[PDB]
């Protein structure tokens, strides 16, 4: 089966700056601002460009040890990041892939919204494990607020 | 905000027949085959086509007493049914409307798949209540299963 979840999350950070921090410098910023949630991010294969395989490791005690993501597209004009979750994390049993899109959209007040899509490919009639979707929502919200807080404390970062 | 959920549900019933029974005659069938889920369905306006407002009443002890749904489109050839939840049920507090799109498609084995999209309009930063998503999905499954069982017991119905 295929299950698709599209969400919107508000940020007080301007879209261009948040895109630079959260997407373009995520590999460096995530372990820095949320070290208790992200142990490391490393390139397994490639540069950061389309096709690149990246391994994200999590601290001991978390439900998963690591995940491997494949970078699919990075659109700097439209602040859009497409990637696939292809190994580790929730991949296994009846889940083969998660195809993700993150689009950071400016709002009239000068902040932004993260428009996020998660497309799950499950085996046949099986449904997405609801508590993985929930945990995924929580991990992403934690990273976002940690990035926000860092940016608000460091006005010179990602100008 | 806007939240969108897209699911796929397998049915053993051929697409044309499932559309006839589950969509086109649901008002009649649901209270008869699933009285534990649906108490009644009544047209407040129209007779089932676009613009029709229907009141769906639930059994005693359900979280909600009723919902009002507006029929948006009904495609008899492509087996599409679009409708919106506009009053009662989860509508209130931070949720204004749920816009639903159902598409029934044939599968090679002679059965069908229901492709279902639910778009929630929430107030500002507020999230869609996860328990409403579970409840909506569980309701759909229950009704589909009741209609399936009825159709398999009555081979002359909607054929």
């Amino acid at each position: 089966g295929v299950f698709n979840c599209e969400t919107e999350t508000t940020s007080v950070i301007p879209a261009a700056r948040l895109f630079k921090a959260f997407i373009l410098d995520g590999d460096n910023l995530f372990p820095k601002v949320a070290p208790q949630a992200i142990s490391s991010v490393e390139n397994i294969e490639g540069n950061g460009g389309p096709g690149t395989i990246k391994k994200i490791s999590f601290p001991e005690g978390f439900p998963f040890k690591y995940v491997k993501d494949r970078v699919d597209e990075v659109d700097h004009t439209n602040f859009k990041y497409n990637y696939s979750v292809i190994e580790g994390g929730p991949i296994g049993d009846t889940l083969e892939k998660i195809s993700n899109e993150i689009k950071i959209v400016a709002t009239p007040d000068g902040g932004s919204i993260l428009k996020i899509s998660n497309k799950y490919h499950t085996k046949g009639d099986h449904e997405v494990k609801a508590e993985q979707v929930k945990a995924s929502k929580e991990m992403g919200e934690t990273l976002l607020r940690a990035v926000e807080s860092y940016l608000l404390a460091h006005s010179d970062a990602y100008n």
